[PDB]
């Protein structure tokens, strides 16, 4: 009685299907340990990843959903729903989590505001929790400015990620007080064997240093980008080398 | 008898207008200085600019062609012309000179074949040209490193311009032997008054330095931007505030 037909890149299945999750709460937790390149065995935090578990049974990446939201224009309901769980769950342990923010919310003012609201609402995970902007979605520096402010004052941290294509802005970055930058993968891959990689990671660095913002290296794979990441002093690494993203442990 | 009509958008009329000028070599030799940013009474070289005087009497710059040579594929044919000419020219001094070359004649092997013959039968002037590749339109790593070996060969050198996007591939730039990097005046522009813009600078120059390769900036329009480029300590400078592009002189 029950069938299943392939979703693929059927718009009406998307749609449908997203839309299902989001007011059925059908998205889950998933994380992968960020940690000290120095001493691996020190975690800074876990970033928490979106993961759809459909109906079917099957786990959803949301490098594959996001588009979808996107499109349909729902990505602030997703931000809503994963920060409200996210807060939730860090009720029982005392790591520090790392949560994505899409620029549909920073953009629209009033979702912006249903944030801090949640927010206040928890000063106490203050600490514990910082939000984080892809590279692809930084929103206007006045906007940067103000989130940082804000952010800052409810007691929380802020920080961008898949950094380095505008290094352009790492000036207009020094009184941001960001917690990190993350380096996008592309930067460090395979670097022990392209060396001609690293004189653009000693230059993030250096300048990064200068302004009291530690780097850490995203998608690390392998021991050899792992040894020239420390060798070259940044802060911390995350990637599969770690482990795959899984659920809370 | 003579009837004019404005040219406008009109690729009739430009498609007529630049096969004519090219055929009938209507183009000229226009210069503007680039200067030690430390001693700006010293020049490193003249940097030559293409201009279309037509038979109207008007002198149209590089900026408003150049588009329409590539839209008809004729900017091979245009270095082709410029490259004999500004050749031909420096038999009358002894200043030093750099000129640009297009993605178009570093993609076609015979044309590039074809400015090789050209330098070659110039050996006794290779010390006093530059060619320079604006970072749009930069080929492969692999034909970088050939043009830079054939070029050193015959006694020219190689320069990059417009640089600063694509800091990413500094490393990339370690054993090129490139003469100097010209940095986009945008990364320069209002400077001594855009503070956050000099960390940016702080490690290009940096990172360049390293590798003996000397920052030049581009479209320098102002004594404060200058202050700034000789503090920082970048080599030199060219822009308005030395002149308009101007003929031989
Ligand atoms: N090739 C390679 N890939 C690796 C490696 N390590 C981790 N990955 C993958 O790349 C992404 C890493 O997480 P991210 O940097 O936070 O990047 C995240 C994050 O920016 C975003 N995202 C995830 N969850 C949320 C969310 O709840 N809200 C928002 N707005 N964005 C989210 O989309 C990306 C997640 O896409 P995912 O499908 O979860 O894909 C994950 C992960 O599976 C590696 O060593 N090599
Ligand atoms: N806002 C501002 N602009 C300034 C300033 N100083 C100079 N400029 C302008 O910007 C261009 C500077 O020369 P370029 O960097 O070599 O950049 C050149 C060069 O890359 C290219 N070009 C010029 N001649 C040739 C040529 O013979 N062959 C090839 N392939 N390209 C050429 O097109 C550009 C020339 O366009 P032009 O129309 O000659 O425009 C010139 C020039 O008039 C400044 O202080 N402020």
């Amino acid at each position: 009685q029950s069938l299943v037909a392939d979703v693929g890149d059927d718009h009406h299945a998307w749609h449908r299907l997203l839309d299902q999750a989001l007011n059925q709460r059908r998205f889950e937790l998933f994380f992968q340990p960020v940690v000290a390149a120095q001493d691996t065995q020190l975690v800074l935090h876990y970033k928490v990843l979106s993961r759809l578990l459909d109906e079917q049974g099957q786990t959803i990446p949301a490098g594959r959903f996001l588009p979808w939201l996107e499109r349909f224009g729902w990505t602030a309901r997703l931000d809503r729903l994963m920060l409200e769980r996210v807060l939730e769950q860090m009720a029982g342990h005392e790591e520090s989590l790392a949560l994505n923010l899409s620029s549909a919310t920073l953009a629209d003012p009033q979702a912006l505001n249903k944030v801090f609201e949640i927010l206040r609402a928890h000063s106490n995970l203050g600490a514990r929790l910082t939000l984080e902007i892809g590279e692809e979605q930084l929103p206007e520096q006045a906007v940067l400015e103000q989130l940082t402010r804000r952010l800052r004052e409810l007691g929380f941290s802020l920080s961008l990620q898949r950094f380095g294509g505008r290094f352009s802005m790492i000036g207009n970055l020094a009184r941001l007080g960001l917690a990190y930058l993350k380096i996008d993968g592309s930067y460090i891959r395979a670097i022990d064997q392209e060396s001609d990689k690293r004189l653009f990671i000693e230059a993030i660095q250096r300048a990064a240093h200068s302004i009291d913002l530690p780097l850490i290296a995203e998608r690390v794979e392998t021991e050899g980008e792992l040894s020239v990441i420390r060798e070259m002093g940044l802060y911390g690494v995350q990637g599969q080398l770690f482990g795959e993203p899984k659920p809370w442990g």
